[PDB]
């Protein structure tokens, strides 16, 4: 069982930055991937950044070059550095790992990101 603790979001001006933190606990040793998802108002939740245990990363086109996902193994935390924020980035952000059809963990409350202009 893996629990995920999301933090770092909030209200920020366009062009500003936020750093999201996804802290994992439980059977964390075997986590293959970890993704940052976002869910804009009224929209499906989509994966926008993902990192492998090896540190490999992948990004949704919309956030490429602006968001950076990284992990600190010692702290069992996966970060999303969000730079050059746009109003279009407003969403609740969640971290999770997909395991087949289902997810590694119950979805957390996520962390609201609101980008004002």
């Amino acid at each position: 069982q893996v629990q995920l603790q999301e933090s770092g979001g909030g209200l920020v001006q366009a062009g500003g930055s936020l750093r999201l933190s996804c802290a994992a606990s439980g059977s964390t040793f075997g986590i293959r991937t970890m993704g940052w998802y976002r869910q804009a108002p009224g929209k499906q939740r989509d994966l926008v950044a993902i990192i492998s245990s090896g540190g490999s990363t992948d990004y949704a086109d919309s956030v490429k070059g602006r968001f950076t996902i990284s992990r600190d193994n010692a702290k069992n935390t996966v970060y999303l550095q969000m730079d050059s924020l746009k109003p279009e980035d407003t969403a609740i952000y969640y971290c999770n790992a997909r395991v087949g059809i289902t997810m590694l963990a119950h979805w957390g409350q996520g962390t609201q990101v609101t980008v004002s202009s």
